[PDB]
C-alpha cells in the first residue's frame, strides 16, 4: 500500500525538512531506528526565518544521509500572483479575508520538493505535519501528483513514534539523550505558520475564542491596535499591467520575489490584511486563526479597486464567484485539479489581462485605509459620462410593464398561498417567517 | 399609455416630494400649469432632517392640493436587517461593501407612498428623479408592483419641464418669480441621499477618480482619516437572538428604529463602514459613489463572526453566494421579486434563526477594528475539538488515491494538449496563459 | 468507538434486513457466534416484491431476537415529490436523468427504522451494504443523525465477516451448513436495487461500457427497445395543485402512494424515464448504472413544463441550479443536512407553490413523447401578448449603446493581447485557443 | 444618433437582405422612396433553400444599388461546434433542450455582414427584424460590435414603412404596384426559421399552447409522432479528438461543414432532437416555439456521455453551470461579450480538450434512443476499478462523525425555531412549509 504505517527500517526516506523540533526529532528518531532519512528544506522568504543555509547542516547532524535546501521563492510568489489575479479568496468576516498564503505555500513545498527528491532516487516521503489537521492531507495530495511511484511515511500517522515522541517535552528530550541540546525553552501562546506571503497564528490560547489579536506579536507588520505604537499615514501608489503588479511608490523590480518583498514593507508598516477568522477546515470540524498578509492585501485592494473601474458586472460576479470557488479548492490541497485550472486559467485570460493602471491609497492603522485616485487607460468608468434622451428612457421604462405585471401577478399567488401575509397592494409585502418581527 | 409624455392638466397628480428644489420647483410649476399635484413625503430618518412636519406645510405652500407625511422608519429598519441577515449587498472593494442603502430606502418608499395615495384617490404618480439615473426606474417597478392602475408623470420625462426648469439656476429663479424666496444658494461638491441605514455621496467633484473621501463631510460619522480628530478606541458588544439584533452594549431597545439609532451612534463615533465604490449602474455606464452606513456596517461584522463559528461551509458559500445575488436585485429594485424573495426568506429561514450569540469589538478609526470575543450556544466551533485516531486518518487518505490518480492523468493530458507546460512530474505544474511570466 | 471493528459478543444488534442473501447469512451468523440480533425490514413499495410479511419471518428463522416490518412508502413517495418539485436530480447525460430513486429511499429507510430500533432500546446499528460503495455512508449519516448513542456493526467493515462469508458461495453454503435451504441459483448480469420511486441496475455485466439496457429485464416497465414489443401510442395527462401532483388522466386518488402507483403504470407502459449513466460516487472513482422511474420521469416533465410557463428567467434559472445542487447533496447521503433544507424549503415556497395547472402528453416509446396542451390559471404566457410601440423599441436599444462601446472596447485589448485573433472590426472574433480549428 | 427613426433619403443603406417578402418589400420600398440600398445576404447552409445564387438577383431586380452573397456556413458550423463543446444551452423542458440556433445564426450573420459592408462603405445598416422580437436586437448589438461609426435604420422602426406596408398583404400589394409579382400566396400555421445548425416554428397557430409538433412540417427531419411513418432503427457511431467531431459511423470529412450536414442526415432520419419549448425572450415575455436540431443533439448526446466517463463531479458541475450561463448570454446576442468569451474558452481549453473518444447508440423515434458503447483512452472509470480496505473505510467514515454532529444539531435547533415539526430523533425530519402535505 501507499502509506506505511511503521518505519520501514533499512529504506530510503525523504522528509520535507524545517528544521523545527518536530522534523529535527523525527529526523535522528528515523536514523536511529534503521531508516535512512534524506532532509529536503524550501526556502519560502519565511520572514522570521535567520539562516536557511544552517537547516540542511543541523539535518546532518542529525542524521540525514544527505539535505537539501531548495529555493520555492519565484514559484510561491508566482502562485501568490496568480491568486491574487483570481481573487483565490474564501475565508472571510465582515470583508476582512485570509489570503490563503499556507495552501499556496503547500502546494509549491508540496511538489518541488518531491520533484527534487526524484534526482536522488528516494521513494518514500513525509513531512511532519500533525494527522489531525489540513496540512497532511495538502502534502499527501501534492506529493502524490508529482511523483505517482511514491510510498508515504509520515511520524505522526506511525503510533511507534507518537507513543515514543508524542509530546514536545518527549521530543526534547530524545534530543538530549542523543547528544544534542535543542534549544525550545520557549513556547509561545499559539503556533506559527508562514512564507513570503503571509504568516497564520493557531492553536494554544488561540483556540479560545476569548483571545484576540492582542496576544499576537506580528512577524510581518506592527502591533496597529496599540495606540502607543507610532504609525504615521503614508501615501502609496501601486501599478499593474496586464494583471502583473509592476511598481510600487514608482519603483519597479528585477523580479517578482523582489516586488513582494516591497508590498510586504509598505504594508507592514500600517499592519494592513490582518484578520481573525473561524474557518471551516478540510476535514470536519472549525478552527480558529489570525492572519497576516500585508504585501498580499495591498496588491489586492488595488487589483479590486481597477477590476471596479474596468470590466462589466457579470464579468465582476464571475470572477468573485469563481475566486470563491477557486480559493475553496485551493485551500483543500486542489491547486492544481482540473476544475481549479479552468477558473484559475479563465480568469487570468480575461480578468487579469486588462487590469492595467495604478491605485494610490492613503495607509493609516490596520485596514483603515483611504482610496486617493484610480487611473487606467482601459477604464470603461469616464466621468459625466446626451447619450440617451428623456424620450428614450420613457421607452425603456415602458417595456418593463409585462414584466412588472407578472411579478405583481406572483406577489397575489404568494399571498393567497400564505407566504407574504400582504401583497404590495397595501405597502411593503411581507414575507411570512419568524424574521419578520420586531425586537 | 402608462407613462404621460406632458402635463396631464386638471388631473390629479401624486408626487414623492421631498422637499428639495427638484420638487418644490416641480411642484409649484405643475400647479401654475394646470395640474392638481398632491405631496406625498416619507418620514426615513434622514440625519440631517431638519424637521420632516415642515416639508408638508412648504409643499402647500408652493400650490400641493393636500401634503401628507408617511412614516416608513419600521419598515425601512425592518428592510435593512433582512438586507444584514441576507448577506444582500454586492458592490465591494477589497473588502469594503455599499450596504444597498438607498435602494432599500427607495424599496419602502416607493410602496408606501403609492398605497397611501390610493386613499386620496390620486392614479397619477411621479418624483423627481433624473432620467438618467437608477432611481427613476426603482421608483417605477416598486410604484406599478403596488398600484397596477397607475399612469405615470415625471417632470424629468416630460421635455416641456426641463426646457423650462432644467437648471438649478432657472428653478430658483422660477421660485424667485412666482413670489418664493428659496434657500439653495450653497452648491457642495456633490450631492446626497440619505436615510436611517445610510447615507451616499456621488456627482458633481466625486465624478472624478482623482477626488478622494477627503472632500466628504460625513453625515453619519466623523472624518477619520484626519489625524486631528480625536477617535479615542472603544470596546462594543452586539447580540443577536435568532437572526435579530437584540443588544447594543448590553442594551436592549424598545423597538428595531431605537437599536438601528444607536448601532449608527456607535459606529458613527469611529466612521465605521464607509467606502468608496465604482459601480455598475442598473443601465449602460458606471457611476463612482462614497458611501455611510454606520450602524449597518456594525451590525454586518458582528453577523458574520457569529455566522462563521455557527454554520458549515456549504451554508456560509450559500450565504455569500445568495446574498451578492440579491444584493444585485435590490440593486435593481428588484427586492420583491419572486427570485429575490426566494433567496431572501431561504437565508432567513436556515441561516438567520441559528444567529444567536454576542460579539465584542474593539473599534479604532474607519475599518480598523478587532474582535475581543465571540460567544454563542450555537457554536459548532469548540477549543480543542481524540475524536479520530491516526489510523482513520490513514484510511482517509487512502481513499483520495484514485481522484488524485484522475488528477494527475488529467494534468498529463493538459500538458499533451499544450495547455500546462509540464506536468507535475518536475514540480510545479505550468498553465500556458500570457500571465505565467515575471515582470 | 462509534464503528465496532468486531462482533460485540452477547449484545443486541439492530441490522437493515432485506431478507437478501447478504442479510439473511449475516443475521444467522451474528447469532451463531453469539450477539443477539433484531430485523428491521423496511416496506418501500418494491416492485417485484414478494410479500413483505414473510421477510420479518425468515429473520426470525435464522435467529432473529425479534423482526419488525415498518411501513416507508407514505414518507418515501413525500420525499419523492418534494425531490421533483425541487429538481434534486444531477446526474445526467445528454437530457436523460437518474431520479436519485436509491438515495431517496437511503434517506427514509436510515432514519424511520433507527427511530423504529428505539422502542427496542437496541443501540448498535448495521445494515449489509459493501464498504466499497455510497450506500454504507448514507445510512452511517442517516442513522447518527436519528440517535445520537448508536453503536455501528456492519458485517462489510469486519473483516471475521468478510473472511468467512466473504463469497456468495460462502454464504448459500453458510445458510446450508446452518440447516436452511436457500433460493439464490440464479445470479443475474447485475444487481438491483428499487423501491416504489424506481429501480436501478448496476454491477457484474453492467460495469462493461459495451453492455447496453439491453441485457436489462426492466421490472417498472417494458422494453422499449425491441421493436417486437407492442407499445401503442397513449394520451395522458397530469394536473397539479399548488406544486402537489393530484391527478392522471382525469383520476384523482385517495393518498399520493395511490397517486404514484398510478404514474408508475402509466409511464411504465411506454419505458418512459429510463437512463443509462457513468457517475461519480460520494468516494472515489466512478460507477456505471441503468435506471428506471416511469412515474417520476412523467411527474418531472409535466412539472417542469408547467415551471417554464409559470415563472421568470431568474427563478427558473434558480430552480436549475438549486436543484442540480440538492440534487448532489441527496445523492451524498445529505439530503437532511441544513444546506440541503435551505434550498428544498426555498423551492417548496417560491416555486412549487405556484405550479398549478395541467399537461397533456402522448407518449410513444421510451422518451419518445409529445406536449400536446398545457394549462394553468397562473400562466404568464399569454398568446398574442400594443404593449409597447416602435418608439419605446428605439429608446430600449439605444440605451445599450455604451455597453455594446465598452464591450467593443473589450474585443480590441483581447485582440491586443493575443487572446482574440482579430476583434469583431473583420467579422467573427476568434478566440485563440486549440479548439479553433477544423477537421 | 444611432438610430434614424425615418429614410434616410439619398443615403447607402446596407440591409440583411433574406430573400424573403419583408425585405424584398422593404429594399424597393426604401429605393422607390429615394433611398439607396445595397442588399448582403448569408449563405447559412438553409435546409430548405431553393438557390441562394437567385436571392441576390431578385435583390438588383428591385433596386438594390448593389447585392452580395456572403458564404457564412463555415463560421456557424465552428461557433455551433464551440456551443456543443461548452453546453451553451438554457431554454430545456425534462431534459430536451433548444440548442440556441438562431442565437448562433445571429452572432454569425449581424457580424460578417456588416464587415462586408465595409467593403462597399455604406455606414447605414438594418435589417427585416420586427420591433418587438429578440432578433432586431441579437442584430444591433452585433453590427454595433463590429462597426462603431454604424448608423442604424429598420423599416420596422420606422412608422412610415409600417404604416404604409405595415400587413403582410400591403407589402404583396406593393409589389404588385411596383410591376413585381411576388409568391407568397401560402401563408404557413407558423412562421420559420432555419439554418444549417436548425430551424425554429414558432408564431400564428403555435401561439397557442393547446397546439403541438403535430401541425409541424419538419424540414430538417421525419415526422416521428406520425406512426405511419417508417423509421427503422439504427446504430450510429460518433467520435471525438480533443472536443472536435471528426467521424460519424466511420466516415471521416473535408470539413465541419461536411462533417454537420452528415449529423442531420443522421438525426434527421429519426426526427431526434426536436422539442417544444415556452421560453422568456431577451425582453418582456415569453414565446413559443418547435425545434429541430438534428445533428446538434446527436453530437451533444455523444459529447455528453463522453464527458461523463473523462471529467470529475467538480468539473462536470461547472461545465453545467458555465453552460447553462453562456446558453442565456448566447441566446442574448451577447456571445462575444467578455463574460461569454471566458466561460466558453474556459470550457474550450479545460473540458473539450479532454473529450476524444467513441460513442455509439441506438436510434429509434425521435428522443428515444440507446446507448451501446462507449469508448475513451481518456476515461477515468474502469470496470471493477483492492484499492482501499474495510479498515480504510471505518477510518473514512468514522471522521464524518463531527460534522454529522453539527447537523443534528441545526436539525434540533430548526425544531426548536419551528422549521421542523420534529427533528431526526423520530424518524423522517418534516420541513415546515405548504408542501408538506399530501393529496
Ligand atoms: N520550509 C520548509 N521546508 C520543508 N518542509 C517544511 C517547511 N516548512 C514546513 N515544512 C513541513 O511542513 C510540516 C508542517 O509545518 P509546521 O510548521 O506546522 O511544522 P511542525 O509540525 O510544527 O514541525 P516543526 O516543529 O519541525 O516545524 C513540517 O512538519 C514540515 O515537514
Ligand atoms: N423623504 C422622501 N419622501 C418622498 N420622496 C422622496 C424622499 N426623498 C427622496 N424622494 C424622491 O426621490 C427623488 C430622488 O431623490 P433625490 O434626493 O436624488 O432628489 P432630487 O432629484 O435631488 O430632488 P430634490 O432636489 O427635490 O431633493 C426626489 O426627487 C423625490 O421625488
Ligand atoms: N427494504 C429494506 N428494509 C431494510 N433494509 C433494507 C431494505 N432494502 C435494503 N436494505 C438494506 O440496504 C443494504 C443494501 O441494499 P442492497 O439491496 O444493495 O443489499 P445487499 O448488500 O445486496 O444485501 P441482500 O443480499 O441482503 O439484499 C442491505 O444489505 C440492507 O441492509
Ligand atoms: N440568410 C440571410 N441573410 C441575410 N439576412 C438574413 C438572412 N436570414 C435572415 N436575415 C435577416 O433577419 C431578419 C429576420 O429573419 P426572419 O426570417 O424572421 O425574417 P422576416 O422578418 O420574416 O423577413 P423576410 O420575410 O424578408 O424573411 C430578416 O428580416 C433579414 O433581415
Ligand atoms: N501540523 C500542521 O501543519 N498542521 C496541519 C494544518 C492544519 C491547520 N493547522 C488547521 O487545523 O487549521
Ligand atoms: N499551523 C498554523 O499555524 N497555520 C497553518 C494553517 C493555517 C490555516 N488554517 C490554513 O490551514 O491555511
Ligand atoms: N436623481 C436621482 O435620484 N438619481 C437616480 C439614482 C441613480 C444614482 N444617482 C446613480 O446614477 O448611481
Ligand atoms: N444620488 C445619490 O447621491 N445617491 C443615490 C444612489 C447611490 C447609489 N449609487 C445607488 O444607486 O444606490
Ligand atoms: N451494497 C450496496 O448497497 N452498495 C452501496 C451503494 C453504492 C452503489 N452500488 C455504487 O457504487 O454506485
Ligand atoms: N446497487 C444498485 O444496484 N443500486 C444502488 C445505487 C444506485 C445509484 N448508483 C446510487 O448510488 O444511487
Ligand atoms: N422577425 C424576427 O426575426 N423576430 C425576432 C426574433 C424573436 C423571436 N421570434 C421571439 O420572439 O422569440
Ligand atoms: N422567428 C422564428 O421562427 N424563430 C427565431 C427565434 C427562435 C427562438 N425563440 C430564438 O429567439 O432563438
Amino acid at each position: 500500500t501507499t502509506i506505511l504505517k511503521h518505519l520501514p527500517v533499512g529504506q530510503r526516506i525523504g522528509i520535507a525538512f524545517s528544521g523545527g523540533l518536530d522534523t529535527s526529532a523525527a529526523l535522528l528518531w528515523m536514523r536511529q531506528k534503521g531508516a535512512v532519512p534524506y532532509a529536503y528544506t524550501a526556502n519560502l522568504g519565511q520572514p522570521d526565518e535567520e539562516d536557511y543555509d544552517a537547516i540542511p547542516r543541523r539535518a546532518m547532524e542529525y542524521g540525514a544521509e544527505n539535505a537539501r535546501l531548495i529555493d520555492c521563492r519565484k514559484q510561491l510568489v508566482a502562485e501568490g500572483i496568480a491568486a491574487i489575479q483570481c481573487g483565490a479568496f474564501h475565508n472571510t468576516t465582515g470583508g476582512l479575508t485570509y489570503f490563503n498564503t499556507t495552501p499556496l505555500g503547500r502546494a509549491v513545498t508540496g511538489t518541488m520538493l518531491v520533484a527534487a527528491m526524484k534526482e536522488d532516487g528516494v521513494n518514500i516521503w513525509g513531512d511532519g505535519s500533525t494527522y489531525k489537521g489540513n496540512d497532511i492531507e495538502r502534502f499527501y495530495r501534492y506529493g502524490l501528483l508529482t511523483n505517482a511511484e511514491l510510498q508515504i511515511y509520515k511520524p505522526w500517522l506511525d503510533t511507534d513514534f507518537i507513543d515514543e515522541l508524542g509530546g514536545r517535552h518527549e521530543m526534547s528530550e530524545f534530543m538530549i539523550a542523543c547528544g544534542f541540546d535543542y534549544k525550545m525553552s520557549v513556547e509561545k501562546a499559539y503556533s506559527t505558520d508562514s512564507n513570503m506571503l503571509g504568516a497564520t497564528h493557531e492553536a494554544k490560547d488561540l483556540e479560545y475564542l476569548n483571545s484576540s489579536v492582542k496576544i499576537v506579536n506580528p512577524i510581518m507588520g506592527v502591533k496597529f491596535w496599540d495606540e502607543s505604537v507610532k504609525i504615521p499615514a503614508e501615501e502609496v501608489t501601486v501599478r499593474f499591467e496586464q494583471g502583473h503588479p509592476v511598481a510600487l511608490n514608482g519603483k519597479t523590480f528585477s523580479d517578482d520575489v523582489e516586488m513582494m518583498l516591497e508590498a510586504n514593507r509598505i504594508g507592514g508598516r500600517h499592519g494592513l490584511g490582518m484578520s481573525d477568522q473561524i474557518e471551516n477546515r478540510i476535514i470536519e470540524a472549525k478552527s480558529r486563526g489570525i492572519y497576516e498578509a500585508p504585501g498580499m492585501a495591498l496588491l489586492h485592494i488595488a487589483y479590486e479597486r481597477l477590476l471596479t473601474g474596468i470590466h462589466n458586472e457579470d464579468t465582476i460576479e464571475q470572477y468573485h464567484a469563481h475566486g470563491r470557488q477557486l480559493g475553496r479548492l485551493l485551500y483543500q490541497g486542489r491547486w492544481f485539479d482540473s476544475q481549479a485550472l479552468m477558473l484559475r486559467d479563465s480568469l487570468q485570460r480575461w480578468v487579469a489581462s486588462q487590469i492595467t493602471g495604478e491605485v494610490t491609497l492613503e495607509l493609516r492603522r490596520g485596514n483603515d485605509y483611504s482610496i486617493l485616485n484610480t487611473v487606467s487607460e482601459n477604464l470603461t468608468y469616464k466621468p459625466e459620462r446626451s447619450v440617451f434622451s428623456p424620450d428614450d428612457r420613457i421607452g425603456q421604462l415602458t417595456m418593463r410593464n409585462l414584466d412588472i405585471t407578472d411579478t405583481r401577478e406572483k406577489l397575489f399567488g404568494y399571498a393567497k398561498t400564505g407566504l407574504l401575509s400582504s401583497s404590495a397592494a397595501s405597502g411593503v409585502p411581507q414575507v411570512e417567517n419568524l424574521e419578520n418581527k420586531g425586537q
